[PDB]
């Protein structure tokens, strides 16, 4: 695409810690719940994409697919690359090693 691919690169440049979530989805509520409970909405940048109709959704879908390859929300992109998914959150929490994992990336002290 380029028109969208190039713009995507500039986004991850200054905003590498970006999370593509929804506005009102059963999955978004989870990612937003943990982030809102951990009080870590400053070190990371989360953006919701629900207002955008089906026309804009398609564009974003293809764009994200070119950046990492995820045609589904929510999504966790770290240092300009898919580092975590909606399943990784529940998979790590279940084991009880999510906290340690979050510190590895350099999010928590």
């Amino acid at each position: 695409m380029s028109a969208f691919v190039t713009k995507a690169e500039e986004m991850i440049k200054s905003h590498p810690y970006f999370q593509l979530s929804a506005s009102w989805c059963p999955d978004c509520v989870y990612a937003n719940s943990i982030w809102n409970k951990l009080n870590v909405q400053d070190k990371v940048f989360v953006f919701d994409i629900g207002s955008l109709p089906r026309n804009e959704q398609e564009k974003w879908r293809i764009a994200f697919q070119k950046v990492v390859g995820s045609r589904n929300l929510p999504t966790i992109v770290v240092n300009g690359k898919f580092w975590g998914t909606e399943s990784q959150l529940h998979r790590f929490e279940a084991k009880g090693t999510l906290e340690e994992e979050l510190t590895k990336i350099g999010l928590l002290p």
